[PDB]
């Protein structure tokens, strides 16, 4: 929708079959290409940080023995699925030096890249017997740790993917059955990333990772950050009328006004209709959060009184632009007497501006001219009526 909006052709007519509203709200909630190329040959490793790496190779085979004596993989004399044959542990000596580079780096690319692709380094320390499990589990799993999770895996697999993206394009096209999306991942990744705690925190209880970036809500605004919408929208509505203003004042270019005042009737004409329940009711009461919801609606609608001025002007033929929109408008309309104080501005101002007009001339009428007062009459006696409808309703 804003895509549509803020861009592409003036034209409605050549995407209006392709446009529609396609959408609704929920209740509450419901939640080219150009990488830096950084230079990995020419860096020399500092000598402090070489003691890490050489360390864990020798991590690899001995802690690993241990258990392939409770999985019983043993020696044979070749590599079997019957016996579940396993004989190749040895040393990483024995193996060329060309066959170490893929495993030089295997995690440790990672790690450079949470200090080389991202720029942090964690102060840690500066260069030179069985505790009680504490209760975790108790407290409900809160919505932050999910970003913890969610934004480390996302740079552990964008690492990763970008990885064997090089792959593909190194092998040449062929069969590309890995490209798998991010969040929609299989069960198995949902569940590894989980579970994978557990295993490595016994071997990995030293030091321990503390890293801690988030927040999260779903409420009102645009969606108390990354959550529901809703709210969010009037926004756009807002700073699109905004857009208008000067059009309409500056005429008493062209994009502007077929794609507010031309495409974007429907869409809001429909949100009053579908949704009348969501604005007229309240939190509490309901036939949903309409507490602030109700005062910037209400704004707009003062706004439309403004905006149907007693002159006429130009009038425009959208009969949909004028009086359909008002219709469900004022369908769709606490109270006031709390929170800001426009409303009974708005209430006050037009009210007399458009009544006054009429007291003025209800001795000349049409005696006195003759297209302000049908202006008027269209602009305030039909949608007036529906207006008290919903008050006396």
């Amino acid at each position: 929708g804003v895509t549509s909006e803020e861009e592409l052709h003036l034209t409605r007519k050549l995407f209006w079959g392709i446009f529609d509203s396609l959408a609704h709200k929920k209740y509450d909630q419901e939640l080219n290409f150009d990488p830096r190329p950084v230079e990995t040959l020419n860096v020399i490793i500092p000598e402090k940080l070489d003691s890490f790496i050489n360390k864990f190779a020798e991590y690899t085979h001995e802690k690993w023995a241990f258990d392939k004596i409770q999985n019983n993989w043993s020696y044979g004399e070749n590599v079997d699925e019957e016996l579940k044959t396993h004989p190749m542990l040895r040393p990483y000596k024995t193996f060329s030096e060309k066959d170490k580079e893929i495993y030089r780096w295997p995690i440790k690319e990672s790690l450079k890249a949470m200090i080389a692709w991202e720029w942090t380094i964690e102060k840690a320390r500066e260069g030179e017997y069985n505790p009680q499990p504490p209760d975790l589990s108790g407290v409900t799993l809160s919505r932050e740790l999910q970003a913890m999770a969610e934004q480390l895996a996302e740079n552990y697999h964008n690492t990763w993917g970008r990885k064997k993206k090089q792959e593909l394009e190194a092998k040449g096209g062929g069969t590309h059955p890995l490209l798998v999306p991010y969040d929609t991942l299989t069960a198995k990744e949902k569940a590894r990333d989980r579970e994978k705690a557990q295993e490595l925190l016994k071997f990995l209880q030293m030091n321990g990772y503390a890293v801690t970036r988030g927040l999260k809500d779903m409420e009102l605004d645009t969606s108390s950050i990354e959550k529901r919408f809703a709210f969010g929208f009037l926004q756009q509505l807002l700073r699109w009328m905004d857009i208008s203003q000067e059009f309409i004042a500056h005429l008493e270019h062209e994009q502007e006004i077929k794609f507010f005042a031309k495409i974007l009737l429907p869409l809001i004409n429909q949100y009053f209709t579908n949704h009348c329940l969501y604005f007229l009711s309240t939190p509490a009461k309901v036939l949903h959060a309409s507490n602030k919801e109700k005062e910037m609606i209400t704004s707009l609608f003062c706004k439309l009184a403004a905006l149907v001025r007693h002159r006429v002007s130009l009038f425009g033929t959208d009969a949909p632009a004028v009086v359909n929109c008002l219709h469900i408008l004022a369908r769709s309309l606490r109270t006031v007497m709390s929170g800001p104080e426009i409303v009974k501005a708005g209430l006050r101002s037009f009210f007399e501006s458009a009544s006054e007009d009429i007291e003025k001339m209800v001795e000349n009428l049409r005696l006195g001219v003759g297209q302000n007062l049908t202006y008027t009459t269209v602009a305030l006696l039909p949608v007036l009526t529906t207006l008290f409808q919903h008050i006396a309703q």
